[PDB]
């Protein structure tokens, strides 16, 4: 019937619990305190019982916390970010919808109707881009790099997993930016070496992240603008990660044609990002993020269907092109495609 | 695993699905106008493509649409409420969410911890209550009343489909206001006659409810304090509708009792409103609906569980005490007993 409507119509609510319990350190409680009645639970978290049983029924209703004979655990998908070490993650990522996300959403359909970024209204200010805007309120900008760092913390381990860095020996990171992923990388492949090819000006943060980690000699840095200047040759896989989301269909075609040139004949792209599915029906996921990247950031970032992915790879003279979608929760996955000999 | 935190996690954006899917008449195009492509939706709405592609996504991951072959129908629930005749009542209250409950949502930490409305930080006035802030915005007024009629819509069905009403002869209704279940309940138990027991300021929009309807045989009027007078005898059933959710316990067991020496014996009594489940674990549309009792009047509406309506009951008297909890998917019932011959 019409209970599906309920999340959805009451949407806004059901994040609030989730963000009210990070904020007031419920989860963090029942994680330590074990099963905790909801009395020791309103005292422990210096709340009046009222509002604390209003909580539990909102996290419980939602399957974040169960209810056995009056003591409360945390449930399976909480209990699991625990036991995965990805709590901290997943309280700066809820800190970041309630702090950047949740306002602004308000102003997707205005938004949608003038195709730009409606939502900035809750941001003033003169220049042209996010954390500009963020940076003149106190705070945000130390949290915006906070999430911004807890996001990709949480889709990084499904790069990593990918068969491909266990067969290609000299890899090409194409916006390879802070160097973070290609650590990364270096770690989990030892034998592997990286190329991290990006700005000048990221470079220079690229440098001490590599240095830090103590692996000057197998990740090197190569100073480059990813359109214009040309890709450093000898190279057996370039990858893209989260670089074709802001670019135009053609652009994309471009940078992928610089990648068959680049790469050597055999040789492997590989794109990682967030994929809609291609029948357009999923994952929620991606659907529901779209409205922040509809509302706040001034440049429009766009999550292609595998299908449009793999299309291009095809344009750009790629064989072997195919799709490596692995669980779990996350939209992440890789595209990829071969060079022939 | 971790796949139910996504509609919580992103629960703020699942309601601005719905929200843009209403106010830009997504729905009710698929509606009238059968199955449409993203391209014929994209034009009658005049959205750019990227904008209603996204959209799409959007109300179709939520199942709030569905896709097939290209073109684009109403899923289950949106089929449902039209077939109904609840869009418009679904609607408004879509549009109550948008302009009243989704900002100062995010003041529900901040409300259960001064145990407090905080959100009415969001409405700057000097006064004590909800409606006289929203007036000092122009359009909420009209806006928080039409969603109040939506809501109690939504429910008195609920009511009215109550047994009890083909075999009472007398209700006295105690606080009904402005008559609109009053009159209902009559038109649908045409022998059934009806006093609407309440303050002499809400009966003067009471006779008007009741003359538009030309009830004015069947459907009376009496001026009291549900508190202090006392209530008028000969009454076969005496109906609480919407009453005792902002009272104390003991201020409910007042007026039971009050209930009780005023019903004839052998009479009934029917307790009607939102009921929280026995074991606290829901219903989820309760547990939500909180978020806006919590943050914005200023008066603690509290939601029961059947048990403690029942144990009230009990205490003030009444026998055969038990409950009705018809299907379906608002957490709306009735708990009832008799007085003894």
């Amino acid at each position: 019937e019409l209970s599906a409507l309920v999340p959805v119509l009451f949407g806004h609510a059901a994040f609030q619990q989730l963000n009210a319990g990070c904020q007031l350190g419920l989860f963090e409680l029942l994680h330590e305190r074990g099963p905790l009645s909801a009395e020791e639970v309103a005292d422990a978290l210096r709340l009046p019982r009222r509002s604390a049983d209003i909580l539990l029924l909102g996290t419980t209703a939602l399957g974040l916390s169960t209810v056995t004979d009056g003591g409360y655990r945390n449930g399976a998908p909480i209990g699991a970010a625990f036991r995965d070490g990805l709590w901290p993650v997943l309280r700066d990522i809820v800190q970041y919808q309630d702090k950047i996300a949740y306002q602004p959403a308000a102003d997707y359909v205005e938004s949608l109707r003038t195709g730009q970024n409606a939502g900035i209204r809750h941001f003033p200010g003169t220049t042209r881009d996010l954390y500009s805007r963020l940076a003149a309120v106190p705070g945000l900008e130390e949290l915006f790099y906070r999430g911004m760092h807890a996001w990709s913390q949480l889709s990084n381990p499904v790069l990593l997993a990918q068969p491909d860095f266990t067969r290609v020996h000299r890899v090409l990171d194409v916006g390879g930016g802070d160097a973070v992923n290609a650590v990364a990388l270096a770690r989990a492949h030892p034998s592997l070496r990286v190329t991290v090819l990006d700005r000048p000006g990221a470079l220079e943060v690229a440098r001490k992240t590599i240095a830090e980690a103590g692996l000057e000699e197998r990740v090197r840095t190569h100073a480059a603008d990813i359109f214009t200047d040309s890709y450093p040759a000898g190279h057996d896989c370039v990858l893209f990660a989260h670089q074709l989301v802001i670019w135009s269909p053609e652009q994309n075609l471009t940078l992928l044609r610089k990648a068959y040139d680049a790469v050597e004949p055999g040789g492997r792209v590989l794109v990682f990002n967030a994929f809609t599915d291609d029948d357009r029906t999923g994952p929620l996921y991606a659907a529901l993020d779209n409205v922040y990247f509809t509302t706040l950031p001034f440049r429009h970032s766009t999550i292609h269907r595998w299908a449009d992915c793999e299309s291009w790879l095809r344009e750009a003279g790629f064989t072997d092109v195919g799709r490596t979608a692995p669980p779990g929760w996350t939209p992440h996955g890789v595209v990829s495609g071969s060079r022939p000999r």
